[PDB]
């Protein structure tokens, strides 16, 4: 099981038009993994999107006395649901990184921590991220009636998006932090497969240094992530890496050969462990002064050629609504990197590699 996939980051809020639309472009499309969030962390997050998961510590769902919500484990059901009709599987991140939908930053402040990386130190934290797994993994699809435990719509579970520890350079921290959770999902699901979501950092190693001598950072460990180390961990079962040449300081010349170096650096780490790895993360802006598709079309032919096991784009989106949707009617792209189901180039590419994979 090799594949052509992709992100989208709403299916655990937005109407069900807006997330057949989603499903239904990946199946037209031939993508047959979407990575989704599975988390909505803090009140004024969750009141953001009028969609309720993680509001509180101890509150999974609506909060008591909140009518007219949304309930986001009845969005990401649907959004379950759905996949398993159109025979798209899911890869579902558990918390973010980053502050969108509250991130780590959001269980900080309700601990009462100082800093980001408190997240993965302080035992009252960790043990409300693991009820909150807990919580997810047992909940009943009201739609199918199964379990997320037992839902082989599901792929993988994901402990965090881009997860990063600049606090700890050496890596511990992470390493520590990786294995409690993973172990602890394996515990609460023996069916399913564990990554960490992380972005595929290195931390020095002999003989991998950046191409170009740009975005080193990525290369010597700054961010506090031993990519190799991580994919070691006995209850890791792939890894994972994302590429953004252009948020990390690649000159735009340099984006498709820094990006080259990095998969292959990476299907070679991985091989050399013996586990599965996919580029679950890919972005070029569409600004960006170079041929967007041709990098694109670089980028998968590495991943196909050299054996990496998937390559997912950031991201696809469908039709828009409301206060999110755009000159043609689609849900906007925000950042840059956004495809849809049309005739640009990009899309025409995906649908082609997705026959290959
Ligand atoms: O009563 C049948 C059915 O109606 C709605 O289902 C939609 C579905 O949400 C769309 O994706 C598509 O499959 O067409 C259906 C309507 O024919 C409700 O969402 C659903 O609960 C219900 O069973
Ligand atoms: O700071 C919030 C900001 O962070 C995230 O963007 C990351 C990005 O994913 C990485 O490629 C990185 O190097 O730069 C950013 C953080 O400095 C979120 O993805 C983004 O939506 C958000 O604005
Ligand atoms: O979550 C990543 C995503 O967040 C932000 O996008 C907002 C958008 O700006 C709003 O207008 C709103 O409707 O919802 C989006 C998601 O919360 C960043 O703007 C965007 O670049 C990024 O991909």
């Amino acid at each position: 099981f090799r594949f052509i996939g992709s992100n989208n980051y709403y299916m655990h809020y937005k109407s069900n038009r807006m997330i057949d639309s989603v499903l239904e472009s990946a199946r037209d499309m031939g993508i047959k993994v979407l990575r989704i969030w599975g988390f909505l962390d803090g009140e004024s997050y969750c009141r953001d999107k009028n969609t309720y998961m993680h509001p509180e510590p101890g509150v999974f769902g609506v909060p008591e006395g909140i009518s007219n919500a949304q309930n986001g484990f009845e969005r990401l059901d649907y959004t379950i649901a759905k996949a398993k009709e159109l025979g798209i599987k899911l890869i579902i991140v558990l918390v973010n990184n980053w502050d969108d939908f509250g991130g780590m930053n959001q269980y900080v402040r309700w601990f009462g921590g100082t800093h980001h990386d408190d997240f993965y130190r302080d035992e009252r934290i960790k043990e409300e991220y693991k009820k909150y797994v807990s919580f997810l993994i047992n909940h009943v699809n009201v739609y199918t009636g199964v379990p997320y435990r037992e839902e082989p719509t599901i792929m993988a579970w994901e402990l965090a998006n881009e997860l990063r520890c600049e606090t700890d350079k050496s890596g511990n921290t992470l390493v520590e932090w990786v294995k409690e959770m993973s172990s602890y999902i394996k515990s609460l699901d023996p069916n399913h497969l564990v990554a960490v979501g992380d972005e595929g950092f290195f931390s020095n190693y002999e003989g991998f240094k950046p191409y170009g001598g740009e975005a080193e950072w990525a290369y010597n460990g700054w961010s506090g992530v031993d990519w190799k180390k991580l994919l070691s961990i006995e209850t890791v079962d792939f890894g994972t890496f994302h590429l953004y040449p252009s948020h990390w300081g690649v000159s735009p010349e340099n984006y498709a050969q820094w990006g080259a170096k990095w998969i292959e650096d990476h299907i070679k780490i991985a091989k050399e462990i013996g586990k599965p790895v996919v580029l679950e993360e890919y972005g070029i802006p569409k600004s960006a002064p170079v041929n967007r598709t041709a990098i694109y079309r670089l980028w998968n032919d590495l991943v196909y050629d050299l054996g990496g096991d998937g390559a997912m784009f950031w991201m696809l989106a469908g039709i828009g609504e409301g206060s999110d949707r755009d000159e043609r009617g689609y849900y906007p792209d925000y950042d840059g990197f956004r495809i849809v189901n049309d005739d640009s180039p990009e899309a025409e590419l995906i649908r082609e590699y997705a026959k290959l994979f």
